[PDB]
């Protein structure tokens, strides 16, 4: 079976150790093309990303999933360039994030479904690169527009077998909202990762979703504004919980018997224009390991806590391949 | 003081009959590239725009100013292809419209100034095509962010000599609040067009801005949903006033002695994705002339009402050239 990447299809055996929720750059549609100097230059951004991916590769990573949507400024040509240079597979995304422009947010559920299908079945822009995942997002109480996006995502997943990754901004729960909508459309929970789940400490909430068959994205592990009391922007974006506390949720879910439902990532990037200026510097100061943080810090931490190799490989290799492999029915 | 167009620099004498507020396509950044099918295809949109601009050309139009900004999905390569095929000058825009994404709306006044300067001085994207105007938009009361945009526009204009064009959302006013900000930055009123000024019938407001040396953009002349009362989206976009009512404002300002302050346009486009689906069909149902509406309908209407042809030539040829020619 085959997974689409920015350099073409690859087999399941080629996927390897995967980071399921990452970005090369967090931006806005067309922004990198219109003002590349915001990032120093396109060339500087490419250099920062290639070095960062090569560090991750040296720590064991073989694939990342860039869950940047059109409205997060996804540039698949950038992804292809850095994937080739770093020799790390990149899966690209369709879907809608938090900042849809009018041309997206004025659209109907049917139109959004056709847009997602175009990006998965035909390709992104004029590149022939096909999305391998659908990324959606909601705020607090799912808005009428976000509900349209979720339903369109479920429909595109049902037609193509590609999985859906979702999260709730602003609050620590919210996965129940998305689950009810997805299920109303007939989508299998095994096609869905409820992301940014490490933002809550409510284990009962995560375990119940896992028991229903949802994948649980513990994918903002290195985000933390501890020590950055000076910075309101940093606390608002990364939060005030230690990375070890977040990582321990991984062990907790394993102990509950749901290793098979866990996906782990960094939610990192190599440039960011969608927040305050120079926020990349703040992030880099918190986590100098970048995307290598999971393999260099979290994996050893879990081992020390007594999680066996084979379990860690199940989480980092087996689960992502099962998740990404397009699967029409469960 | 040559003017930059999507085909390169031109002389003032080459500008000719100008439409000062137009669009090839009203969209969002990256959207035409991502989902061209929304417009049938990119190829269909080009064909429709070339056909339309050629009709305007035959009616005498020589230049249009496409005031689409980054966030209105300005695609300068589309502009260039259409300009060349139709053989009509197109001036491209920098600035910020009413849908800035986070990467724009999180920026400071200094950062916005740099962005506008890049698009004017260096070029748009990787094309080397330089913006010839700065477009800004406000809602009701200028928002804190919109005030940054206005100040950045003023600063970019002062540094480069290129003019600024505005508008305020809806059938509002807003010019007095825009002008205050511009003047606090030391910008000359002669470098600013208060656009969509045909949305109001308040002549006291219009004449006072004209008296201060502002240009008055009477530039949505064909927009009217009269006859389309059962379409709320039509009414909300084009209004309930007739084209003649809008066009009579041109006469009113001429009568008051302000012919030199008037700029006229259609605010037309050949595709639109930033609003309701298929809205282009509704607009085309009302104004089949498209961008040719000004020279075909408005000019003769004003002639019939007794305005001398020399005055109309001043408004359609002289005023736009004086406005577009960069100063310092
Ligand atoms: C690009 As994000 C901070 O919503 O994971
Ligand atoms: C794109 As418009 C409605 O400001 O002319
Ligand atoms: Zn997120
Ligand atoms: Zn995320
Ligand atoms: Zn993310
Ligand atoms: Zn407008
Ligand atoms: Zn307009
Ligand atoms: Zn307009």
């Amino acid at each position: 079976d085959r997974i689409n990447t920015v350099r073409g299809p690859i087999t399941i055996s080629e996927v390897g150790f995967t980071l399921t929720h990452e970005h090369i750059c967090g931006s806005s549609a067309g922004f990198l093309r219109a003002w590349p100097e915001f990032f120093g230059s396109r060339e500087a951004l490419v250099e920062k990303a290639v070095r960062g991916l090569r560090r991750a590769r040296a720590a064991g990573v073989r694939t990342i999933v860039d869950v940047s949507t059109f409205d997060l400024g996804r540039d698949v040509r950038l992804l292809a360039e850095v994937s080739r240079a770093a020799d790390v597979h990149i899966v690209a995304a369709t879907g809608v994030w938090l900042d849809p422009p009018l041309s997206i947010r004025m659209r109907s559920v049917e139109e959004l479904t056709q847009f997602f299908l175009r990006e998965i079945q035909y390709g992104i822009e004029d590149t022939g690169i096909r999305a391998g995942i659908i990324k959606v997002a909601i705020t607090g109480k799912v808005t009428p527009f976000q509900e349209l996006v979720l339903r369109a995502a479920a429909r595109a997943s049902l037609a193509t077998g590609v999985p859906v990754i979702t999260h709730t901004a602003g609050s620590q729960r919210g996965g129940e909202q998305q689950a009810a909508i997805f299920e109303s459309e007939g989508l299998s929970p095994s096609r869905v990762c409820i992301g940014h789940s490490d933002e809550t400490d409510d284990l009962s909430y995560l375990t119940a979703l896992a028991a229903r068959g949802y994948l649980i994205g513990l994918d903002r592990i290195p985000h933390s504004a501890i020590g950055l009391e000076d910075n309101a922007s940093a606390t608002a974006f990364m939060g005030s919980r230690s990375w070890q506390t977040r990582a321990l949720l991984i062990k907790a879910l394993i102990d509950q018997g749901y290793m098979k439902q866990i996906l782990v990532s960094n939610d990192w990037l190599f440039g960011i224009s969608s927040y305050v200026t120079n926020f990349m510097d703040v992030m880099d100061s918190v986590n100098p390991d970048g995307m290598a943080f999971i393999p260099l810090r979290v994996i050893p931490f879990l081992r020390e806590k007594g999680i066996p190799q084979e379990t860690l490989a199940g989480i980092t290799v087996t689960n992502p391949a099962r998740f990404l492999s397009p699967t029409l029915r469960a």
